[PDB]
């Protein structure tokens, strides 16, 4: 039988390893010629796993680069100007990559050029509430001054963001032991931890939603006009550069001023955490100098788009995508996930080859320059948004497959929840202990979900990653798993080798996965997630569970809205119209749900219909005028985080209309636009509820 | 046979007639009891002309209505402030009216209130190139004064806008005998002319789609949050008011300063047409003062919505709608389209009683406050736009049936052209000397086609009616018909008594339409089209339409810019990615539809795919970013003139980068700016063709 045990049963752990190995050899930066190269193979290899067309889909897109003749380094400068300390040029390499060329050095993209001098400002993790805590409380001025943050908890363009707002005229990062040295565990290459000349890359972007900053609304193809670079969305204007904890404590051991106001913002290397600005009296005179010199430049990136075209339903896409262009080896981040993608590709097409076809299309997407801000998924996405408005079924991401080693990590939307649980009832656990156990039974026993015991934790989407012009722009039903560490022991900011040259090949053989058991069962769940969406006569999303949501976000939000009773009162503040959308939701979803068992099963008219209804079930809450200065944020019930674009926020518009709403100097017009997005927020939820109504 | 024969041969005349007296008896104004009893008639005899549901929406929307204690008028004032001259309070009412009570005299619905006083300077129509001749040539300053313009050649909304932006302080409006007098005709009630005493009533808005001005996006429910009459969208800002041209000759006799530029500037009044400012040297101490006193208030509003469930596809829309609300008695007005309507609707109902259904689902609308601005028509299409965005198959307005007895008119997507052709090509002509010839060759032979011969001239959809939602906003195939007067003839400032208290069902049944066999044609041909939409099995679209018009439209925006070589040259402006595109179109267009033709016609989801993709062809000129400044204008390939609201543009985001670029003083900017419109354009066009490719 050609069913999805047969495609479950063909994925391999051993050609996961195989694919993880040879596409961890080089570095395939976004924009190189290399990345290329590998766009051009993985092109080939679809053609022979036996897809029916793979082609590859360019663009020219703003990229970043250090300047090879000219590199970035920062400075502590005496008062004759002699450069007394200098930062690293590069990282270390590790054993036997000692000789590999085009590994690019520790820079964050987009930064622009500069060589600003001062004195230190240290603002913990550069947080809204860090620099909240810094002015308000502290009376610390940032304003001229470098400030310096420990990466971890918030995206980094956030604190980038944040430093800017603040007035800092540069932004120094660094990853603080306290957050990427697990206690117990050795330095790569002996470990799994970042050795103190490790540093991290990563673009430093606020991008929002508009993939090129260059053209944001339409696909840099080759007659695009494109912004001047003043006009470019998301660019920072002061210079920044990561470094590793040596360098680090090197800046931060002379640090004066004010002490750190309380131990969560001491990290663990030997010096005070000192806030400033600026260094003890014997010192006060040196400053610190970065020279930045990275240019932005429009540069040629690359897709690769797979299609196996559907038996009954080819105008109905199911797409499965990850990126392909890494910092420097993408050991983890992104070629585990790419690995599995290629696997997962290659059992499809065995079971073509034997004359199979899913129900509906699978489109398969290798993405170029998702490290430069989700460029690659969101041109493409641009330029084929009808086709994606009105016959996208369901994005499931491929990022990294491994971020630890310990349970079951999944996001998604409501609509996807029992799919994920019934899928993974039928999938073997790989974990020590539970052999013989389902995948469901381990991953529910070491990620509890908070709300509902007997079932496994599910988050929230948030963003970072390449389902954001899918979900939150277009409004198609999106999903992402991997394996991770311990949600118990997680203080969210990231494996500790994240986006440093020690992330290759033997970090995952070695530390992660030695058996690809953890590779091997995320492909089970993607593959098996793809398989169904592609392949189940009744597209599997319940719409009961958004309604169960639905109304715990409605809860938060008005919980949100209580600490501020008497203002509640004063501008006639209520969420009665939001919770009465929530309960209409509940009552047409639950019928509709009827129904759709009930339906005559011999009637595919009725079965597009319904179909038709459950596909556009998501793209229902999209608002075409999108969210307040976010116009590719147009999901009305998930947003990324205004503080922190990795992590998602529910009743977005209503919670940043609510967020430091004390502080507003017009408390009239601020709880007034509080009414409006509660009223855009409830008609949004009604009307998505009424696509679930009889038609007629 | 239940076909589209049994329901054309089932619509009768004197049903028509008597709908027609039935409505034009008392007035119905937005938002006056009347018109909601109405609303309540037409709801309850739906429903027993055999619709299966009929059911009332209602919105609270912003109208506009003068004082009843205290009049709105003009007056001139000598120097102690006598008022020595006073414009009429009321239209005479026609015989037989004298006694109806709640005539609402003539005003400029969304005046703001003022009595401003000043000198008069005379405007010609208001135009765009009327003020450039008035600044630009004849140095006249409309600063601080009160502006007198004839109404006709464009919107009255753009009049007002160009006066205001010229900074005139008051805005007084006319019909001229030139343009609303016919020679040889005699006025009203012993012809179809405009009395010097009549007055045109309308709004003088320039909402640009939005609909109700307090809510633009969301639909004006019961939990709406309003923006502030500050914040609203679309009110003028200086008082205007509208009078007939016994009031005018008052105003006017006495005008000095220049002569009238040349003989375009003149109507038929026996005074000079002097621009001004001010009056001749005995009288240039005189002054012109308005009173203006009308309120703004928030207001129910009722569209009834029937609806005739589809057999086959009950989620495929094909829309009727036209308004019922009415200046006064709304003879022509909207009630000869309504009346129409009534009986297309008992016509479909004969047939489902007989147990005929429709392939697809015919919604039937009868809207509010269309009068208004469009208010009741947009307010349903933005609480129901996800319905519409995914179902709807197209729009057939239906306002006034008759302007003229001459000739058929219709304005539509192309992708209704070939429907059209065929349509009329099966009835009857109602003309004389057509006698047993169809109704296409009575149309071809009166108004033949400028580009084609042998074809009938099928305009471009404007705006000013009840299709601008569906169309230019949400990318639904719309189209409109009605008779019409001569083109030869044809002045463009509407019937003469458009608008006026005369336009009565005597005006019609007397001067217009005796028989009533001009509406029984109209009936036929928006019926017809409505049968064709909701049964053919195919939809009756041909895309290979749109690729004529669109080689056409980028044809003469090449030629605009052409105007400019020089520029061209500099900036490096190019068309070719447009003509490529259109290029493209038409060559996609041209293999989908011997698709079309060839596919295998035992398949119903080959069918329902092919079926989605002409649904979704008009969809794909939708661009969410919408036009500049323009949000709620979404179609790239049509909007309604920034000049003239009731006129269509093609490539209007092209267009208002080139108008009077000469004239902008940054001009780098400029053409930049009209080169991001023509990638705008070139992409649109090009995703529009690719969604008629193959879908896998
Ligand atoms: C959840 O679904 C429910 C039930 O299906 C839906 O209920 C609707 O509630 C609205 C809003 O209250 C009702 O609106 C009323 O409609 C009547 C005519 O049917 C009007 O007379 C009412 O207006 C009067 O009263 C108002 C309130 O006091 C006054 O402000 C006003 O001036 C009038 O005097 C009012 O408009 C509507 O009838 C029901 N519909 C149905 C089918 O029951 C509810 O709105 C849904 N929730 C959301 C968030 O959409
Ligand atoms: C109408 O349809 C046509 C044909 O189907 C479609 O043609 C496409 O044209 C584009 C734009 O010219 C082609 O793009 C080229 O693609 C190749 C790789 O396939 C690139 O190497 C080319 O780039 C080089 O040359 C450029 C131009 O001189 C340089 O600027 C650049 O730096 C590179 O050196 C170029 O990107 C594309 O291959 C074809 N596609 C096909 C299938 O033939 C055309 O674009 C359509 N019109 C519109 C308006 O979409
Ligand atoms: C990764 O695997 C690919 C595919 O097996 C290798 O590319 C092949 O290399 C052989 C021998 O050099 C060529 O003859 C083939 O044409 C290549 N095939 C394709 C599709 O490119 C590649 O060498 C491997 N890379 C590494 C680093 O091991
Ligand atoms: C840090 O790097 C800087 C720049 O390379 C060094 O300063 C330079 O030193 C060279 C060699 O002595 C001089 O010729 C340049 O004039 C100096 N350049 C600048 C910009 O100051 C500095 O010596 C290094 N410091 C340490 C401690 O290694
Ligand atoms: C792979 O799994 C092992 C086993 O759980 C992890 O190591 C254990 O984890 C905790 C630290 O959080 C310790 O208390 C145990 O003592 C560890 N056991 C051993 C044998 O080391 C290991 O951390 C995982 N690898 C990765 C990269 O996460
Ligand atoms: C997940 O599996 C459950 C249990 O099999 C499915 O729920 C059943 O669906 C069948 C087939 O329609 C119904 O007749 C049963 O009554 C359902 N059982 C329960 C407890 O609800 C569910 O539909 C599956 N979810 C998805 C998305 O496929
Ligand atoms: C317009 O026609 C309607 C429907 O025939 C008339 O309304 C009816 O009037 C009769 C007698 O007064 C009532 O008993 C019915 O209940 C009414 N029917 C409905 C559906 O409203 C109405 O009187 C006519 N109006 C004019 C001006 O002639
Ligand atoms: C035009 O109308 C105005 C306002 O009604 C007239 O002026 C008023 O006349 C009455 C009666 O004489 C006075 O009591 C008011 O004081 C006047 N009001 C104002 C605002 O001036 C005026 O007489 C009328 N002019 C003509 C020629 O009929
Ligand atoms: C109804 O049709 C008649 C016949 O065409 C129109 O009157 C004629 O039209 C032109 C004026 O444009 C004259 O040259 C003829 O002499 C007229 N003939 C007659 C008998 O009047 C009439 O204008 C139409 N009615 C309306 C309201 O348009
Ligand atoms: C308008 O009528 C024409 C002529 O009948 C239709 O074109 C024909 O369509 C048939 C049926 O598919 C084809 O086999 C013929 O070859 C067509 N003839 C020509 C000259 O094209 C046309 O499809 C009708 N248009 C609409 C929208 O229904
Ligand atoms: C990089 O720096 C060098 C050497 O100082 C300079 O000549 C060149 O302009 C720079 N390259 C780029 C791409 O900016
Ligand atoms: C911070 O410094 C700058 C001037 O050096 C000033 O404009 C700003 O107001 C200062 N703010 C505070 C709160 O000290
Ligand atoms: C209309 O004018 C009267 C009489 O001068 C005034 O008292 C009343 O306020 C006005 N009515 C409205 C609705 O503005
Ligand atoms: C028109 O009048 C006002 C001042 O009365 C002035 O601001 C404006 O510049 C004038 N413009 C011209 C062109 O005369
Ligand atoms: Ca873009
Ligand atoms: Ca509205
Ligand atoms: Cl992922
Ligand atoms: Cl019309
Ligand atoms: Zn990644
Ligand atoms: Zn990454
Ligand atoms: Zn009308
Ligand atoms: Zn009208």
């Amino acid at each position: 039988k050609h069913n999805m045990k047969a495609f479950l049963d063909e994925l391999k752990a051993e050609n996961i390893k195989k694919f993880l190995y040879n596409f961890t050899q080089i570095p395939h930066l976004a924009g190189t010629e290399q990345n290329f190269q590998l766009a051009k193979q993985i092109q080939s290899q679809w053609k022979e796993f036996g897809l029916d067309s793979v082609e590859l889909a360019h663009y020219d897109v703003l990229l970043s680069y250090p300047n090879k003749t000219h590199p970035n380094y920062i400075s502590i400068i005496n008062e004759d100007g002699n450069e007394i300390f200098n930062t690293s040029l590069f990282e270390p390499p590790p054993p036997g990559y000692e000789n590999v060329s085009d590994i690019v050095p520790p820079f964050s993209a987009f930064s622009p050029q500069g060589m600003p001098e001062g004195d230190l400002v240290y603002v913990n993790y550069a947080r809204t509430e860090d620099f909240f805590k810094l002015e308000r409380d502290m009376k610390i001025n940032c304003s001229g001054k470098i400030v310096i943050a420990r990466y971890g908890k918030v995206f980094r363009g956030n604190k980038v963001k944040n430093a800017q707002l603040a007035g800092a005229k540069g932004v120094i990062l660094y990853s603080d032991p306290a957050d990427y040295f697990a206690p117990g565990v050795k330095s790569y290459p002996d470990g799994w931890n970042l050795p103190g000349g490790g540093v991290q890359r990563g673009n430093i972007l606020n991008l929002n939603g508009a993939g090129d900053p260059l053209t944001p609304g339409y696909p840099a193809n080759e007659y695009a006009y494109r912004r001047g670079i003043a006009e470019a969305v998301g660019l920072p204007s002061i210079p920044v550069h990561p470094i590793g904890y040596y360098d680090a404590q090197k800046l931060l051991e002379k640090m004066g001023g004010s002490a750190p106001p309380d131990s969560s913002w001491r990290g663990s290397l030997k010096v005070p955490y000192n806030v400033g600005p600026g260094f003890t009296g014997n010192f006060s005179t040196q400053k610190v100098k970065m020279h930045i010199h990275s240019t932005n430049e429009v540069t040629r990136i690359y897709n690769v788009i797979g299609t196996l075209r559907g038996a009954v339903e080819p105008d109905r896409y199911v797409i499965l995508g990850g990126h392909r262009d890494s910092w420097v080896f993408g050991g983890i981040d992104p070629q585990s996930g790419a690995a599995v993608v290629h696997e997962i590709v290659r059992s499809f097409g065995t079971l073509k080859k034997e004359g199979w076809r899913p129900r509906r299309t699978i489109l398969f997407a290798s993405w170029d320059a998702e490290e430069f801000g989700l460029l690659g998924s969101t041109e493409w996405a641009e330029e084929n948004s009808r086709l994606l408005q009105e016959r996208g079924v369901a994005y499931i991401n491929a990022d990294s497959s491994i971020e630890g080693n310990y349970t079951l990590r999944v996001d998604c939307t409501p609509l996807m929840y029992s799919l994920v649980h019934n899928l993974t009832k039928e999938l073997k656990s790989p974990d020590e202990g539970f052999e013989g156990k389902s995948l469901y039974e381990s991953w529910t026993k070491k990620s509890p979900s908070p709300e509902f015991s007997g079932m496994p934790r599910i988050s929230k989407l948030g963003s970072g990653n390449d389902f954001e012009v899918f979900f939150q722009r277009l409004g198609i039903a999106s999903g992402r798993a991997r394996y991770t560490k311990n949600w118990e022991t997680n203080k969210f900011s990231g494996y500790p080798l994240y986006h440093s040259v020690y992330e290759t090949y033997e970090l995952v053989e070695k530390f992660y996965d030695p058996m690809f058991k953890y590779h091997l069962t995320v492909a089970q769940v993607r593959g098996g997630m793809v398989f169904e969406l592609a392949n189940s006569i009744v597209l599997p999303f319940d719409c009961r569970d958004y309604a169960v949501v639905l109304r715990k976000y409605a809860d938060k939000i008005y919980s949100i809205s209580m600490k501020h009773p008497q203002e509640m009162k004063t501008y006639s503040v209520s969420f009665d119209s939001l919770f009465s959308a929530v309960k209409n939701f509940t009552e047409i979803a639950s019928k509709f749900s009827e129904r759709l068992q009930d339906f005559d099963k011999s009637n595919p008219i009725v079965l597009r219909m319904m179909n038709d209804q459950l596909m556009f079930l998501e793209r229902a809450f999209i608002d075409p005028l999108g969210l307040p200065d976010r116009p590719f944020y147009r999901h009305v019930i998930y947003a990324p985080s205004s503080h922190n674009k990795y992590a998602g926020e529910s009743f977005p518009g209503i919670y940043d209309a609510l967020f430091d709403i004390e502080s507003k100097v017009d408390p009239s017009k601020a709880w007034g636009e509080v009414k409006r997005q509660i009223y855009v927020a409830a008609f949004t939820v009604q009307a998505a509820a009424e696509t679930l109504s009889e038609v007629a």
